């Protein structure tokens, strides 16, 4: 490949973490067009196919166009990374918008799922399967009332191997089709996933639920679920009929994405009481998923920070007369060497991004390099520490300031943290019971990652 990513685009801001890599807000250096770029590290992510298979799917994906599918513009590849450049959406995740509004009904759910099914139907006609369809992959085009839903990451699971790390697997077991767990699957796995999303939109509870990942997967694999919750009494029988056809265990007997669009419930509710119990259960579910995710990313960032702190200190030690002071030019070289040894960071695309990152640290801090490391490494974790407190405060819906032991079991259950391990961890931080405040919860996570 004779085309460089950094020569055409410049990083502006980090948008978040997606499947297989970080998503950066970028801008074309000539035309000024803003774009979302997913950076996939070749070291941290294995390819399921060859280079020729990936290049041909990317070429197809670039020519495809549907209003409920993300637009892919470009694709780049250097020695250690893949860069998927496409359209940026600012409306956020679909479930984050549902928890904000006070009224939600079957007319809203039908309008949501019709968009999702139009996108899936279109992508299935072009022989492209998602496999990992879940609410996080449903983004809203803009912060508007009539904001369309854009499905992201279509086709990536065919070419990139799924992560085994829980910080990347969180919230996926609820939506995965049984045939995907056993290896023989086709496009019908995306109808199952949509069916699960539809079940959560109308009730606020996953149909296959459990206290941990393996318990959820056991339920999925058995394939049995009920409509025995009181909230289903308020919902129509045609909605229940569609879910039954979408959550049909044998994929050949399961409804297609196309035939799901012609279903009576779609055509009737896109041409009625508000589900108030569903909104309260989606709000609770979203808060729980986001706090467990923030806890895992907080522990990861603390481990990444400890490794990078000690590695950067050794680089500045070898570069030092002995007094412990270094110049701006030396600090940039030592910082650039940290990326050459531990891979390029998603936030810093080129040498200019590193030069400005050192300038931002030196604004706060011949300068003491031990002081520079402390500040520079706290800026790498800033997003993970603040997101944890924000996620703890959002989860604490009644603003009591604490979370019960029952909520800790549910949070640590979704994080796959062993019950006996976290129960032993709270006794060391708080000896004398039943609940923890944010400081104690943060102290528990610090002890769970060797601190
Ligand atoms: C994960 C977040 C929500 C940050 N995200 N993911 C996004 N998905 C994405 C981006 C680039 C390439 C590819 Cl293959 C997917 C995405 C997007 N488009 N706009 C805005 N936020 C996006
Ligand atoms: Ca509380």
């Amino acid at each position: 490949s004779t085309a460089i990513f950094s020569d055409r685009y410049k990083g502006q801001r980090v948008l978040g973490k997606g499947s297989f890599g970080e998503v950066i807000l970028c801008k074309d250096k000539i035309t000024g067009q803003e774009c979302a770029v997913k950076v996939i590290s070749k070291r941290q992510v294995k390819q399921k196919t060859d280079k020729e298979s990936l290049l041909r799917e990317v070429q197809l994906l670039k020519q495809l166009d549907h209003p409920n599918i993300m637009k892919l513009y470009e694709f780049f590849e250097d020695k250690g990374y893949f860069y998927l450049v496409g359209e940026v959406y600012t409306g956020g995740e679909l479930f984050d918008e549902i928890i904000s509004r006070k009224r939600f009904s079957e007319v809203d759910a039908a309008r949501i799922i019709r968009q999702v099914l139009s996108g899936i139907t279109y992508m299935h006609k072009n022989k492209i399967v998602h496999r990992d369809l879940k609410p996080e992959n449903l983004l809203l085009e803009s912060k508007s009332k009539d904001a369309n839903i854009r499905i992201i990451d279509f086709g990536l699971s065919t070419h990139f191997e799924a992560s085994k790390k829980m910080k990347d697997k969180i919230g996926t077991a609820y939506y995965i089709a049984p045939e995907v767990l056993h290896g023989t699957y086709d496009e019908k796995c995306d109808v199952w996933s949509t069916g699960v999303i539809l079940y959560i939109l109308l009730s606020g509870c996953p149909p296959f639920n459990g206290a941990n990942e393996y318990d959820i997967l056991k339920k999925v694999e058995k394939g049995k679920y009920t409509f025995e919750l009181p909230q289903w009494k308020k919902v129509s029988e045609s909605a229940k009929d569609l879910i039954r056809k979408m959550l049909t265990y044998v994929p050949s007997m399961r409804i297609s994405a196309r035939d799901a669009l012609d279903h009576e419930w779609i055509q009737t509710y896109t041409k009625v009481p508000s589900l108030d119990n569903a909104i309260l259960n989606i709000r609770q579910f979203q808060g729980t998923q986001k706090l467990a995710q923030a806890a895992l990313l907080y522990m990861g960032s603390k481990l990444t920070s400890q490794d990078e702190t000690k590695e950067l200190t050794a680089i500045f030690h070898k570069m030092d007369n002995g007094d412990g002071q270094l110049d701006r030019a030396e600090l940039i070289e030592g910082y650039k060497e940290l990326m050459r040894m531990k891979g390029q960071d998603a936030s810093m695309l080129d040498a200019s991004a590193v030069e400005h990152e050192v300038d931002q640290v030196l604004d706060a801090v011949y300068i003491e390099y031990s002081e520079f490391v402390t500040v520079a490494m706290d800026r790498k974790t800033l997003l993970s520490r603040e997101r944890l407190e924000r996620a703890f405060r959002m989860f604490d819906s009644d603003n009591s300031g604490k979370i019960s032991s029952t909520e800790l079991a549910t949070i640590f259950g979704v994080s796959d943290v062993d019950s006996e391990t976290w129960k032993s961890v709270l006794s060391e931080v708080d000896k004398n019971d039943g609940e923890v405040d944010f400081d104690e919860f943060q102290q528990m996570l610090l002890k769970l990652c060797g601190n």
